[PDB]
């Protein structure tokens, strides 16, 4: 479903943007 | 330089999965 | 280690999509 | 439209398997 989906998508996305502080840390 | 070219990378990933986001909703 | 804690990190992304993807099929 | 969508997501898949590829090499 587009709202599963959605919510799914935006964890994987504040996932690339924790391991891209942990690149800069 | 390695890192830095790997967190451009995700940087990129990342603005893809905004991006399916926003046509989503669209 | 960092790049093998990295790579681990991106394989269950990886994982994910790819599970995303059988969802939108079923 | 789901196949938008499911192009999109193999896409990314296909992005980050290349990138592990990158860090084993």
């Amino acid at each position: 479903n587009a709202d599963e989906l959605y919510k799914e998508l935006e964890d994987l996305q504040e996932r690339l943007r924790k391991l891209r502080k942990k690149l800069r840390s």
